[PDB]
């Protein structure tokens, strides 16, 4: 996987590019990472980088020519089947499926907004696809792409080593204030263990996302599983 990036601040992906799973990857070649800023594409004393929009409003945008400069030059660098993705809240909603689809690529370049965005017609133009974190709104598309890159990472073979929450986990001392680790994890039971697993999952699933269940065709034994945790539940 190669990763090519646009962005004001290149220098805050040494968060992903020096730092644990991924700084790792990183150094053994899984994965390379390059930026471009439109700041170096400027061509006033100022060099300038936001603009107004058209109509009024709050903000600023990105002036569109070193934005444009920027993403040609990664363009460049990478040719053919890169795709080119923007970081905004309006794009696609990112979940696991989702890393999925994007893990499947060999060369993205990811575009990072600051001010109140990017124009449209560059959007148009330049990017195949944009991408949300979350509904919820950062102002910068840095922590975004870095997010991207990081959950999708974790795809690519070298690099570490289905519908519900995880379970609880528990480890070293055996009883940590008066708090014992669920004595199956003690026990050897590798199906009393993945039992207990399952139905933490599907309890905590109920407990605290209850429409992931919806969307999840249950098999019996996790119906009965379920039933069985929403019964010793109510007690
Ligand atoms: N949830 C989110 N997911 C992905 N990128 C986001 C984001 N919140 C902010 N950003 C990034 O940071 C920038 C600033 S906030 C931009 C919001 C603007 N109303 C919208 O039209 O773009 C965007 O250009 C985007 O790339």
């Amino acid at each position: 996987m190669w990763i090519g990036i646009i962005s004001l601040f290149p220098e805050m992906f040494r968060a992903i590019t020096d730092y644990g799973v991924t700084g790792r990857a990183v150094k053994n070649g899984l994965l390379s990472i390059q930026s471009w800023s439109p700041r170096d594409f400027t061509h006033d004393r100022h060099r300038t980088v936001d603009d107004r929009p058209y109509g009024g409003g709050p903000g600023m945008l990105m002036m569109v020519q070193p934005l444009r400069d920027a993403i040609h030059a990664a363009k460049a660098a990478a040719g053919e089947g890169a795709k080119v993705i923007y970081l905004s809240p309006q794009g696609r909603k990112l979940d696991q499926a989702g890393v999925s689809e994007l893990a499947t690529n060999q060369k993205l370049i990811l575009v990072c907004g600051r001010y109140e965005g990017i124009d449209e017609r560059v959007i148009q133009t330049e990017i195949d696809e944009e991408w949300s974190i979350g509904d919820y709104v950062l102002s910068g598309g840095e922590l975004p792409a870095m997010t991207l890159i990081d959950s999708v990472s974790r795809f690519i073979p070298g690099v570490l080593g289905e519908g519900l929450l995880d379970c609880p986990h528990y480890t070293r001392p055996e009883v940590l204030e008066g708090m014992e680790v669920p004595p199956v994890l003690l026990s050897g039971n590798h199906a009393e263990i993945r039992r207990w697993r399952l139905k933490q999952s599907l309890g905590r699933t109920w407990l605290r996302r209850p429409e992931l269940l919806e969307n999840l065709a249950l098999t019996e034994e996790q119906a009965r599983l379920l039933a069985e945790f929403k019964t010793e539940h109510a007690q």
